[PDB]
RNA sequence: UUUUUUUUUUUUUUUUUUUUGUCAUUC
RNA sequence: GAAUGACAAAAAAAAAAAAAAAAAAAA
């Protein structure tokens, strides 16, 4: 019921399955409430569904640490177990239909359902009963807390999605280990390395050389670092001395520039993705590139993908399991050394 | 709650207090449900009220025949008890707050409350304890199939409203008593003329010089019924010989001139009252008038008034009671016969 | 393109897949078209799909006559193969999804693909290849207007849709063989009755004893076709003397009565189904009904369903084969004869 | 009219009463004007209200010092006089009707006829006549910058709102004595304390102690001000150590946590209230709370609050009078200490 | 084409002309598309064109350094030649009409046809083969990085608009020299001050003058610069002291101020133009005035303006020359010294 | 004879946030 | 000596539009 939905909101944040129902009007995509006889906004339908219906699927959402979006995403999950997963950079559900949440969406109430076959559930083993679900399911995707009998684990993110902030849980477990069965057998899913999901305004680091590349100058971090050839000047540093911007498809590198100097960033693809694409205009300088594919690699890790490379082509493109996706670097090296070396995925 | 309104309305054609909840879907002022996994319209917003709020209204309107809105309007009926009167003519609710109907548009759960003491509230005699209620009320009108002990009623029109058409009952009783109170104390209604609310492509005759007016030509009918000297030519048949359209006053020369020859009428007021103002132009003469008021008259009614009348006054502006309320008419006469009879103030 | 779906609307009134431009506005969910330099409006969505993609799957709907979207809803159809068939009774599309048609609504490019196998996919024989698709899909229904070697003929109603009207062919053939598979094996398709899909206003009987039904008095065509004891005052004919309206549950007795006495359709769910509810309410004697279930059978079909019923048996549910489906009759009988003869749960 | 008053706000910000016309144009609950040539973006309708009624009330908004809408909605006040409350926190108007301001959503045209005597009507006495206006009304709320004869004076917050920022007044006066009259009698308002309507990102101390609080650590603050047995540990500072969140329920702890580590306030019920509650997500251990109620009172008001409890009830609900209204907290005691001390019902 | 743009628009930011389509989705004045099965969107309409039309034309925008718009007002530029010039200020293009740009908005495809005579073109000298088209042009304006043979350069500000972003071009070159031509006549623009176009949050200063007055305070700022009697404690610095703002008519006092205590800015009218008129309400003190006029002129141009002025007048209208356009400055001025030089008409 | 797959192979067009040349303009 | 614009040179890859060929596919 949208009055029951909207009762709980107002009265616990989130549907709980409380029972009660307040006034409720529903006008210019937007749901408001009657509070003290004045009408107070409750949510503003910033997706393709119905008002009500996405009301009610954002009502309904998990608040509980989940995967990130992209996570999903890549893992090839197509819909979610009893569960909704909000992605929070679309304000829009992750999943187009649901099972056993919404009547709108719902293609099935029970992820058994011969309908839920040929997608890939995603199942949380933090739910009881979840586990045994995921071991009939034909095609399905599973992260728990701990270890499952049977099954040999993934090791996923450090970090997951907790109510739309990205964070390594302390007092809440963050880190899953991930399984996937496709067509009824289980796949063992490849060695990956993990984007950190950090931010531009809050970037913080997470190792010992990203302290140094935050707080020395170019040379000597390379210099320090034994990173001469691969082009660290412009790849993570950025070339900002053209019309055209060069580079600065790392966002550590982003980072630096823009405690020094702040830039625009427009995001003309407003999703969640390993590899984001930007339109960056340098505000200082006034180099702009209407492309800037970045990726959230770890430093160290990004170190270790390029100087895992064969330095002696003109021209590769390079795969990298990242995310539990294959993203596809185009190497750029000349003369025994690397000229550029950038994600091109989205 | 929405979804029980809609299913509902889907099982039974309106809100019949039955409990389940069927999948709805709002979107551009409008309520879809799914029916075979299609979403199929059940109520376009057409009202100033949000959606949600007009579909519940539209659910739980007064499905028995209703004593028609422009009767409401000119006792002065502010608000309904414990009903919804639908105003078909403007496709929205006849009263802006309801009371014990809809959350969002009620003032009050019953109409004993002191919010609704000043308000003149409608109380529906064939509703069980509605004439209790009323005589309780310090001010509310009332309508009964019958006669109320201590109370002299009010013969009220023999048509009634039954789901948005208009007709004199057979099946069911459609002639109510009519009582108002004011401050407390049960008022006397006047003697008054009643329109009888027809429309121009099903005008029916209800009276043998009804029937005769449609059937006998001008000057046979004027000399028949001795209506020489009224201006009968020009005040019921109407003047199409100039641009500008002349009299044409009563719906029956209307629907006589529409017999012979349609033409087209704007009514740019889309509302319910006793005199109905339209923007008349014939499509045979090309004779056009931008406001013409236009009243539903019983012709043997129009007849009694326009006899009853002093005929030796140049300008005179009478004062006919009409529904309830007052309709001032204007009165030209010149050499003892009447030159101009129609609604002032046009 | 939505330019070219517009060029192709304007120059041919549906997509015939030209080449060519226009300038498209869209606003206000409707698609504008500017023409000598003022904008033309081309299509109105009232779907709850997108306003562009509504356009185009109306622009690509089949013109050619199309089996009644009543006969593919119960033949079990979920989506058409490289074909958009277009439900007018809703003004949207008779199902959710295409094969190959839009790109926002398309699940597969071809229909047998591995995600259209659970569905049971419409194929039209008239179009090259399709019997081939069809003999290949795990569930399929197939029409044609001629024999399919291999396979049993269903003939179907004579009557099917062409632009939005049924109407029986004389220039056209409308009058297809259907087959339907389900899991991979062909399936013998019932023995059924069919709806005529006949207006109330535009009624035209299709047989002598309607002709005599609709011409003769209820008395003379009871008499002349022995159906006494067979409750048809009620049941057909109707009763309009209580306040609550009794029987007209066939839709020629409807069209009887309405040919004397107008009365109101009040369709709350307007969609296409064998079983139609309508909130009737008898305009001259003011018999109103919330849900009446009308059926539009042949009253040849009716009176020999009613004839070969058991009338020594006080309440039965009788299930009747009817446009592909089971349609569920209430049977009150007394005394050995009927007294109500009704579609079941209304 | 609209186009007066678009005229007012383009030449003066507000609408004054000047005379003149600019071109208006209405498209998607938005108000634009055309300036130069091209249109310019007046105002955007984010009320239930119509977009020209919104608008007319924005620019007919109060722009002197008002009180806030919370205390203003805790005295009762239902309609204002002659002037309109703009709720900022909402962006919609404080009150659904108005006096004498808008025709749309008048009620009366002067605060003394008949309608306004049930409703408590504010009435600003910084206006010429309306101190003699609220003498005579029989339920109104006067505020005047000095004394009134024969009225005994209720000081009110040092804070009051103007244009939206909540400040305390050095070239203005934001100070108002707070009178109220109900049926005719004036009621002494009690005692109360007030809250100081301060921002989590620009939060300012406003007493020494609350300098302590900022700068000293939690036990050294603790230590110093006698506040041991109080649970200043987790009522004021918060607990982050479990997954759910505990404490945080004065907004100064809140700022305090904000200062080292930024966290996401949620709020689901965007209005003005003495008591607010926040989806409070903790971005550095993951602590999270669905429900947080957060009161801006002072530190020291809280301080001498708590202080003034008795320690030995194992559970107790405590009636403090804030903001003229009384806020319900709810206190546990264990061995002589205070465990909790959090808004009851949250 | 729609699906064509926002498929340039998904993989380059904007409409590079590149071949290809992508699923696209019209709804609530949104343009969305389907990446990986869900819709993201693209761009919301905050104009008053078509959400399509406007979409086509920000996709086309210029991403190359653009004059600000307000330059191109103050020239009278009415349309430009084969380029959208898109005013971030107002979120919607600069110009009503274009030049073979968007079909629904265009009023030819070349600007030599007749159309465009009257109109003043603005021509960029950096595309290739418009400095031609400029010179056969009745009305143009015309921007290039160089000199142009056989015209006289107007040498303009040193800052440009890079989408979005007003920046003094170190990379790209932001100065462009002017040319203008009304009904075929080269004129000589005048010479004219240039507002610096910035930030209250990001104010940087541009001369020794802005650093002086950034770091000292009122008295020693304007003893060293010998601004004793120009009034500078009031028509820079601001007055405070009543309710009533006092001077602050230039943004670099707004910026020292908002350094110390921030403030509230609510801009009504959000447009480019030379002159600024704000809402200005302090927070700290109290002080709003409801129009006040900001230029943000150099501190030594403004300097020289006021030192330029005749003070032995009481009343006078000084004309300055800003922007290509003469601003309207009211001098105000009482023994011989500077009393108030707020611009015309706040 | 139709169909999806496993795809491979051939050609056309488009593209890639690499470097490099020629023409063109502007210092 | 540079920048920009219009293009080409190198290397790899992607997208489709045309096919052929195949292991499968059901006919």
């Amino acid at each position: 019921s949208l009055e029951n939905v909207a009762f709980n909101v107002v009265n616990k944040g989130h549907f709980d399955g409380q029972q009660g129902e307040v006034p409720v009007s529903i006008i210019n995509n937007t749901v408001y409430t009657k509070v003290d006889g004045v009408d107070v906004e409750l949510f503003e339908n910033k997706t393709t569904l119905p008002v009500n219906v996405a009301f009610e699927l954002w009502a309904k959402r998990n608040i509980k640490p989940v995967p990130e979006v992209k996570i999903l995403n890549n893992l090839g999950v197509d819909i979610a177990a009893n569960t909704v997963i909000w992605d929070y950079k679309r304000d829009a559900p992750a999943h187009i239909s649901t099972i056993g949440v919404c009547s709108m969406t719902d293609i099935a109430k029970k992820p058994t359902e011969t309908i839920c076959a040929p997608l890939t559930v995603f199942f949380d083993g933090r739910v009881d009963g979840q586990v045994d679900l995921f071991r009939n399911a034909r095609n399905g995707v599973l992260i728990t807390e701990g270890s499952v009998k049977g099954l040999q684990p993934s090791v996923g993110p450090k970090q997951a999605s907790l109510n739309g902030v990205t964070l390594i849980g302390e007092a809440v477990k963050t880190q899953f280990n991930y399984y996937k069965k496709v067509d009824g057998v289980v796949q063992q899913l490849p060695e990956t390395y993990f984007t950190q999901s950090r931010n531009l305004q809050e970037f913080k680091p997470r190792s010992q050389m990203e302290i140094d590349f935050l707080e020395l100058a170019m040379d000597e971090f390379i210099e320090r670092y034994k990173l001469e050839g691969y082009a660290f000047e412009a790849i993570v540093y950025g070339d900002f001395s053209h019309s055209q911007l060069g580079g600065l498809h790392l966002l550590i590198g982003l980072a630096k520039r823009f405690k020094e100097s702040p830039f625009e960033l427009e995001d003309f693809i407003p999703m969640d993705s390993t590899v984001k694409n930007y339109f960056i205009t340098d505000a200082q300088t006034g180099s702009s590139k209407c492309v800037c594919s970045v990726i959230d690699l770890l430093l160290d890790d990004f170190v270790e993908i390029i100087k895992s490379q064969d330095l002696s082509v003109v021209s590769k493109v390079v795969k990298v399991t990242i995310d539990y996706t294959e993203i596809s670097f185009m190497l750029w090296c000349k003369d025994g050394h690397v000229e550029t070396f950038y994600p091109k995925l989205q």
